[PDB]
């Protein structure tokens, strides 16, 4: 299937991948472009797993995977957008094809080639590591035993969307493992659920509220109690000791004491770049941010760049990064696929990214949002802007239930001016002051 040699090969069949296949597309008329994917699935966009599929008025929502923003599926493009891989050297004027179910386990730079699962071997031209990351897991959870792990699911694709929804269906009581993006919005999902089929859900995380390492406290504390009124029974300050099957049931001891029954766990812990092709490759990887090392260009070596979640890159504004946004994926994986074509631009356009926690909850942010950072925050906590400041300079801006403003936020940071007096900034996104 998969051709001996391929100009253009990009390892990871994602968001930063067909961003790049398109950019190489429109950047190089006629260009040949591989995707290697280790998933059965053509490349799909995630955050609609966990938020618009759950909500669609369609009840075979989870066999056609479309969902309403205005209707469109999941998938970045449909399958006639594709060329098979055999008849990709042939065809005229080229094409972008997808080698599906499987994995490329060896890179070798100094000949410009990869090797499969399967024992095939690829030669390229340029080639861009696309390969994202993988859900973390609890250690409590990995001491748990076979029955425990079994019942126990890592959100990521679209396998885990079905099987989840499938669950939420068959048993009384869900318990979700964590307080940041993924967390947060898999409990209003399954919130809504639960609602209309008189069944439970719980989130507890170690944290004081709801995206209590994003949000400063006031506004983490505030989305808490949203989330809390969505239907969800959220336990923040609880720390995992152990987890163990009791009369059939799932049984979560906490740290304090507590001990929370329920009949599935979601772990939402965060996500560990896949960075397995640093060692056959000769690749550094950064031990600070993890992932590949590359620099303003997203390049590596020569003929290797690395975008989306796995890259580790250097901002000639924000400083040494990495990223993992839906948009930096698309940003990144765009400016590599340029790059591959000769452009040679740094990463200079800044990318957004988004949440949405139920109808009164919608956010959007730009930057170095960290709530370890001081910050501003100018509300009028129904709407409002949250600037993170260092060293007297914007370097990050949330905004709360404010939307079709990002290019101003952007333009801020950009700018990189010492306000003095940020109200008068906040006037600027349609506010007219809480201090952390
Ligand atoms: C449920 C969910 C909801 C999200 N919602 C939002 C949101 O609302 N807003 C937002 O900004 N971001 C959101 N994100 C984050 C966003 O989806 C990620 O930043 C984005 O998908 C990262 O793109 P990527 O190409 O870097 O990685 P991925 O999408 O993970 O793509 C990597 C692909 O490469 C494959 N692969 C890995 N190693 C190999 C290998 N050696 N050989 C072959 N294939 C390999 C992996 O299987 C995977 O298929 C969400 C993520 C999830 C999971
Ligand atoms: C930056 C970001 C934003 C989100 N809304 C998000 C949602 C998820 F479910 C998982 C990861 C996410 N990452």
């Amino acid at each position: 299937k998969a051709p001996s040699h391929v100009p253009f090969l990009l390892i990871g069949g994602g968001t930063a991948a067909f961003a790049a296949a398109r950019s190489i597309r429109a950047r190089d008329p006629g260009a040949r472009v591989l995707i290697v994917s280790e998933d059965p699935e053509l490349p799909y966009m995630r955050p609609p797993l966990s938020k618009e599929l759950w909500f669609s008025d369609d009840p075979n929502v989870t066999k056609t995977l479309r969902f309403k923003q205005k209707e469109r599926s999941i998938y970045f493009q449909p399958p006639s957008f594709y060329v098979s891989a055999q008849d990709l050297p042939h065809i005229e004027n080229g094409g972008v094809a997808v080698l599906t179910g499987k994995k490329v386990v060896q890179l070798d730079v100094r000949d410009n080639m990869v090797k499969l699962n399967d024992g095939s071997q690829i030669t390229y031209e340029k080639c861009l590591i696309a390969t994202g990351g993988t859900p973390r897991s609890l250690s409590a959870i990995d001491r748990a035993g076979a029955e425990v792990k079994s019942r126990t699911t890592l959100f990521r694709k679209i396998g885990d969307f079905r099987s989840l929804e499938k669950i939420s269906r068959e048993v009384k009581s869900i318990t979700i493992i964590g307080g940041g993006f993924l967390g947060s919005e898999l409990a209003c999902a399954l919130g809504r659920k639960a609602r209309a089929l008189g069944t439970e859900v719980i989130q507890l995380f170690p944290e004081k509220g709801n995206m209590g390492k994003i949000l400063p406290e006031y506004l983490s504390n505030w989305t808490m109690e949203k989330v809390r009124r969505e239907g969800v029974k959220v336990m923040p300050n609880a720390i995992v000791q152990s987890v163990g099957v009791s009369s059939g049931k799932l049984l979560i001891k906490l740290k304090d004491g507590r001990k929370v029954e329920t009949d599935h766990i979601v772990a939402a812990v965060g996500l560990e770049p896949n960075v397995e092709l640093a060692k056959t490759g000769g690749l550094e990887i950064d031990s600070d941010f993890g992932g590949f090392r590359v620099n303003a260009e997203l390049q590596a070596r020569s003929n290797i760049w690395v975008a989306g979640d796995a890259a580790c890159f250097y901002d000639i504004k924000l400083g040494r990064r990495r990223v993992e946004h839906h948009d930096h994926a698309v940003v990144s994986g765009r400016l590599a696929g340029e790059n591959m074509t000769g452009a040679a631009k740094p990463y200079w356009h800044q990318s957004m990214f988004w949440s949405d926690l139920g109808p009164d909850v919608g956010y959007e942010a730009i930057g170095l949002v960290d709530s370890s950072l001081p910050t501003v925050g100018v509300f009028a906590y129904g709407k409002g802007v949250i600037f993170y400041l260092r060293d007297k300079v914007v370097v990050g801006i949330v905004l709360w239930n404010i939307f079709n403003r990002m290019p101003i936020a952007r333009k801020i940071i950009k700018d990189g001016e010492q306000h003095e007096d940020l109200n008068e900034v906040a006037k600027l996104f349609n506010i007219h002051v809480l201090f952390q």
